[PDB]
């Protein structure tokens, strides 16, 4: 599913991510956008041989099992397809134990380089939310 802006942000509120481990609405959005361009089917493989997943690009080294991760762990004991999902709850909630993980959103290195310190409340301008 390639969600709208607004869509995602709302369901993003909705599962509880705005002010998560105290970041705003708008950098979750910012986050995705750079991510994945809003599209819950989005997969990208890592030089170390992991898999990215899905709206939030979550990782396969530490987070979801795709079984061709050698070493690699399964901390939001999933699949990593089941985070390609038109539902995003798996998603949210895998997330919301990588932002606690101790680095806050710097876990997704394209929010550092692409999100952090910028305007993201222009993420969620014109959403009725
Ligand atoms: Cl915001
Ligand atoms: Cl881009
Ligand atoms: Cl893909
Ligand atoms: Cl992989
Ligand atoms: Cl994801
Ligand atoms: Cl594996
Ligand atoms: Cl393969
Ligand atoms: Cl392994
Ligand atoms: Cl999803
Ligand atoms: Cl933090
Ligand atoms: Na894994």
């Amino acid at each position: 599913k390639v969600f709208g802006r607004c869509e995602l942000a709302a369901a993003m509120k909705r599962h509880g991510l705005d002010n998560y481990r105290g970041y705003s609405l708008g950098n979750w959005v910012c986050a995705a956008k750079f991510e994945s361009n809003f599209n819950t089917q989005a997969t990208n493989r890592n030089t170390d041989g992991s898999t990215d997943y899905g709206i939030l690009q979550i990782n396969s080294r530490w987070w979801c099992n795709d079984g061709r991760t050698p070493g690699s762990r399964n901390l939001c004991n999933i699949p990593c397809s089941a985070l390609l999902s038109s539902d995003i709850t798996a998603s949210v909630n895998c997330a919301k134990k990588i932002v606690s993980d101790g680095n806050g959103m710097n876990a997704w290195v394209a929010w550092r380089n692409r999100c952090k310190g910028t305007d993201v409340q222009a993420w969620i301008r014109g959403c009725r939310l």
